[PDB]
């Protein structure tokens, strides 16, 4: 009871059960724009303090040459990609100099002109702008037509000057005229077209001028914004620290040094910053000016400090992209919190305690995935944070383990990630020699490749295949670490190498270079992940799909016996993947005796599995057979010829293919017969073609020589075309969905019916036609009626709703033999046999257009009689033939095959729905035999019983859940009751003189029922005395013999019995009334 209480699963509802194929894919992300600030123009005009340093110092030249060199190397450490001249005072003459002397340098490229107007008058509310005069005396102006003659194509502007607003205003017609101008010619335009202003003053506003603040200050912003922010903050919470704003400036640390507390900051800040703009602008512009240039998104970014600081002291700063105010976003006050902090560290020779900051805002992100709108895709505030920290060799690892969990999400998370910039980071990563990261580091890499496979490129270019390479091989043990609830460690890296493979010869190629397809192979070989199986399998075929030293080295490897070992695996993913290996590796051209003798090889391996249940593995393998159809279609020719004569007068695999191909163009499933009649028909038309005229005669000469009454049901998802042979394989499309899909989240009863009489119609029911079987849902009140041929009905006998009507899709001429309803807790499905072997089973039974078929699979091979066993999973089958069949629907596979010994056939089976174990067959001849799956097959028989009169047994039930009682009734009326360990039969008794036609028992209560030949249903006692005698409504008179009982069914649990006859289509039900019995 162990294994009892842990293997109860429900069989037919899985993701190849409710598809079969590929339902339904990115928007762009990368960043294509990529155009650099090659070199910068500071400008500045001067004769409060400057660039960090103090003016009117003895030397003045020496301190304008000063204010010079610091602008140079601030502006470097913002970008140091860009080179950067510094012009002092400098006259017109040599501004235009410079100016289209830096417009012939970076041809094409991003250019910075830096103005400081301090010692020269303010713009005029028109273009011009002042400078010095040659000689260094007199302010000239210069208006904006000849600077932008200059400075032409794409540039950044800095205006440090008041008043700027007005330059920005009047530069747009200024433009239009050059636009129109240049329009006007036939040589090479000018452009004009990207410019970029960033502006300290508004239209009208002044510079500031008290001290306790330098003149360059929108400089300073833009410059040197961390000291900047320090003094800043010195200046609006002295009471917080007893320093100078001059000290704060000169914060021990380095700027890129993350480690020291300027860098801290400086770090903070970036991450501040940048979520500041992520928040309260749309994805264009941040991403155009925050993720474009390093240059131009360093303005930016400090601008934003920028217009924090400046309307403190006046003025509101402008830039020609405008952007939203920004100056009380909540976010500053963590900044001023980490500012503070900072500070209140500042002695001097101790350790420095890192601001909190990284891991308050990654706790932030927990709860935004938590809850609330994460599941509503609204994006995360701290995204960029998250990024910024998976520098953080302390708070990366929480980092990568949050972002793993918001791409699980889903895709839109992908997408929205990969746009914010995460993907150069998780490139980087996989440097690292942390084992810690690697099961994040998978995970987050299939879910990126899962929904954009362009990143096979990059990974294969740094080197990433070495890395999940190594991750996959046989002795790797990797490391769990924090919330890694996901179990299919190494599965994703096959996921992620196929996905390396897929296309993109290249990476086929370095991939062979590896230890890959080794580890891959011997993943096949040892049990207990059937995802490392299956995507070992497809790994293989991505893998030499069309390289031939793939598939050489595979067979130096013999990877083909070893795929072929899977012909036969548990899982069905798994025998479709290993059939996607081996339809890859056909093609190898030179087709040498070699070649065509694997080949053929292969094709033998596979020619077991045409019997296999999944119809997704027949699917792959009449793909393959396609293929492989198409490779020998000589071959196949001459077969097809040669079936056609044999049948007339009615090379050795090739006409088993043949065979095969024909009967699944019947295979009940219907897009396996779709595919296997359309290759059947391709090799017709081209025998008809063939050279052999012969052929449309033999054919010809061939084709001289209440049933589908409702609609059929079909598999979910089915097509409908209006042949081009090659068949298209959706199963590595499907089998990669799943990392597209979230992966991470009553005895005084039993004797009321021993005495109480069953007169009580409780119900009659009006059915199409003349019912042949039916059977009684557990729980739910609806009644399965299978017509005679191929129709079914679902009934509530409570209201008589007709729920569905629907045709089990026999051939003419064939009736259903049983009805079982499967997985009748949570999830009911319908089963049926047909009696020309098949077995389908039905989805939505119980509503009209939204019945599915789940599976089906000829079950006997050359009616049919089958039981259900829910705690086994298992389709017991026998026939006519001389077995007995056990399928597995658990694996779609017939797991056993028992030899029942009787010559004659098999007429009913039971077995006990409890251990699943043992099970019992009654026999044409009279005889009765039971068998235990356990053991050997040939020594499964463990009891014989032999009636002597040697009659047919109708019907034998093993009525547990109610008791140790089997029960075989016989055609002319003996109803033996056995214990399956002692040799006699513990009670007999007859039951009706005339012909037995039905016999049901209960499952719980003990009663039991048989159909006699006139007309009549006798409900017995296992004691022997009758508890009532009845006669269902019909058209034929008192006990008319031309109306034998066609179906007798009792209900699992309620005290209900059905009964149908046959010249009536009534369906009646009783249970008992309030009589007794005179006992």
């Amino acid at each position: 009871i162990s294994q009892l209480a842990n293997n109860w699963y429900m069989y037919f509802t899985d993701k190849r059960h409710e598809t079969t194929g590929k339902p339904k894919e990115i928007q762009d992300w990368r960043m294509r724009d990529r155009l650099k600030t090659v070199s910068a123009a500071i400008a500045v005009c001067l004769n409060k303090l400057e660039a960090w340093q103090d003016p009117t110092i003895p030397p003045v030249s020496k301190a304008l040459e000063n204010i010079g060199k610091a602008l140079q190397s601030q502006y470097e450490t913002l970008a140091i990609r860009t080179r950067c001249k510094q012009y002092l005072d400098p006259s017109i003459e040599e501004t235009k100099k410079f100016c289209i002397s830096l417009r012939r340098n970076a041809k094409d490229e991003r250019v910075l002109f830096h103005y400081n107007g301090h010692g020269v008058p303010k713009p005029t509310a028109s273009g011009e702008i002042w400078v010095f005069n040659k000689n260094y005396t007199q302010y000239i102006p210069v208006s904006l037509y000849d600077l932008q003659q200059w400075l032409q194509a794409p540039t950044i502007f800095v205006w440090d000057c008041s008043e700027a607003g007005n330059i920005l205003k009047n530069y747009h017609k200024f433009v239009e005229r050059h636009e129109k101008e240049e329009e006007e010619q036939s040589y090479e335009k000018v452009n004009f077209r990207p410019y970029i202003h960033l502006a300290a003053c508004a239209s009208k506003e002044n510079l500031p001028t008290n001290p306790m603040l330098p003149a360059d200050l929108f400089t300073c912003c833009l410059t040197t914004p961390i000291e900047m922010a320090l003094w800043f903050f010195v200046l609006q919470n002295p009471l917080k620290t007893k320093l100078t704003p001059e000290r704060a400036r000169k914060l021990g640390g380095r700027l890129q040094e993350r480690r020291t507390p300027l860098g801290e900051l400086n770090w903070i800040f970036t991450a501040i910053t940048d979520t500041i703009a992520w928040t309260t602008l749309p994805r264009d512009l941040f991403r155009k000016f925050f993720r474009q240039d390093l240059m131009v998104a360093a303005l930016f970014r400090n601008f934003l400090l920028a217009q924090r600081i400046m309307p403190v002291y006046g003025c509101h700063p402008q830039s020609y992209p405008e952007l939203p105010d920004t100056r009380r976003h909540p976010l500053w006050e963590a900044w001023d919190h980490a500012v503070d902090m900072a500070l209140a560290q500042l002695p001097m020779l101790y350790d420095y305690v890192p601001s909190t900051f990284f891991t308050e805002q990654l706790t932030a992100f927990e709860i935004y995935l938590t809850r609330g709108d994460a599941a509503a895709q609204k994006p995360p505030e701290q995204l960029p944070v998250v990024l910024q920290v998976l520098l953080s060799q302390q708070h990366r690892l929480r980092a990568l383990i949050l972002l793993g969990r918001f791409l699980d999400l889903g895709p839109w998370a992908v997408q929205l990630a990969l746009s914010i910039g995460i993907f150069p980071y998780v490139l980087k990563l996989l440097q690292s020699a942390a084992q810690e990261l690697k099961p994040v580091m998978v995970f987050i890499w299939t879910r990126i490749l899962a929904v954009d496979i362009s990143c096979q490129q990059d990974l294969i270019k740094d080197n990433g295949y070495t890395y999940f390479s190594s991750i996959m091989r046989p002795n790797e043990t990797i490391p769990v670490v924090g919330l890694s609830v996901i179990d299919e460690h190494k599965a994703m890296c096959a996921f992620i190498l196929s996905m390396l493979c897929k296309g993109f010869k290249t990476g086929q190629v370095v991939c062979n270079s590896t230890e890959i397809m080794t580890s891959c192979l011997y993943h096949t070989e040892h049990p207990d992940n059937p995802l490392l199986r299956q995507w070992s399998c497809l790994c293989i075929s991505q893998l030499w799909k069309d390289f031939n030293e793939a598939k050489w080295r595979g067979i130096r490897e013999n990877a083909l016996q070893k795929l072929a070992a899977l012909a036969r695996d548990s899982c069905p993913e798994v025998r479709a993947a290993m059939i996607h290996a081996m339809t890859t590796f056909l093609g190898i051209p030179e087709v040498t005796d070699e070649v065509a003798r694997l080949e053929e090889g292969i094709a033998w391996a596979l020619l077991e599995m045409a019997t296999d249940g999944s119809p997704i593995v027949r699917k792959e393998l009449l793909v393959f057979w396609s293929v492989f159809v198409l490779r020998y279609e000589n071959k196949f020719l001459v077969a097809a010829y040669e079936q056609l004569l044999e049948e007339k007068e009615y090379d050795s695999l090739y006409a088993a293919i043949w065979k095969h191909l024909c009967i699944m163009s019947v295979d009940p499933h219907p897009e396996v017969q779709r595919d296997a009649t359309t290759i059947v028909d391709y090799i017709h038309h081209a025998l008809l073609h063939s050279p052999v005229g012969t052929q449309a005669q033999t054919l010809m000469d061939e084709i001289l020589r209440a049933y589908h009454v409702a609609p059929e049901p079909l598999s979910p998802g089915y097509q409908e075309r209006k042949p081009t042979l090659p068949l298209v394989s959706t199963f590595l499309e499907w089998s990669t969905e799943y990392f597209r899909e979230p992966q991470m989240k009553t005895q005084p009863q039993k004797l009321y019916a021993r005495t109480h009489r069953w007169n009580n119609q409780i119900g009659l029911i009006n059915n199409g036609t003349q019912p042949s079987k039916m059977t009684f849902h557990q729980f739910e009140n609806c009644v399965a009626v299978a017509d005679d041929g191929n129709t079914i009905t679902v009934w509530d006998w409570k209201t008589n709703a007709r729920l569905s009507r629907f045709s089990n899709g026999n051939p003419e001429g064939t009736k259903i033999s049983d009805l079982c309803f499967i997985n009748e807790d949570d999830q009911a499905l319908l089963m049926t046999g047909s009696s020309d072997g098949v077995i389908r089973i039905y989805n939505n039974y119980d509503s009209d257009e939204r019945v599915e078929l789940a599976s089906a699979w000829r079950a006997l091979t050359h009616g049919m009689v089958f039981e259900w066993l829910q705690v086994n999973g298992r389709v017991l089958v026998a026939g006519d033939e001389r077995v007995i069949r056990i399928w597995s629907a658990g694996q779609e596979i017939c797991t056993h095959e028992i030899p029942a010994r009787s010559g004659s056939c098999v007429t009913s089976l039971t077995s006990d729905q409890m251990t699943g174990n043992i099970f019992v067959a009654g026999f044409g001849d009279g005889a009765i035999r039971v068998f235990d799956s356990r053991l050997r097959p040939h020594e499964a028989m463990v009891r014989k019983w032999k009636d002597d009169a040697r009659q047919w047994v109708r019907s034998v039930h093993m009525q547990r859940g109610g008791q140790r009682e089997l029960l075989s009734a016989s055609r002319n009326g003996k109803i033996s009751l056995w214990d399956i360990r002692m040799d006699q039969p513990l009670k007999t008794f007859q039951s009706t003189k005339e012909i037995l036609r039905t016999a049901s028992t209960h499952e719980h209560l003990p009663v039991f029922a048989v159909g006699t030949s006139a007309h009549m249903v006798k409900v017995f006692d296992f004691d022997g005395n009758e508890l009532t005698r009845l006669e269902p409504y019909s058209n034929f008179l008192q006990g008319s013999k031309a109306s034998p009982i066609a179906t007798t069914a009792f209900h699992p649990h309620r005290m209900i019995l059905g009964c149908a006859s046959r010249g009536d289509n009534y369906i009646s039900l009783y249970s008992c009334s309030n009589e007794r019995v005179p006992n």
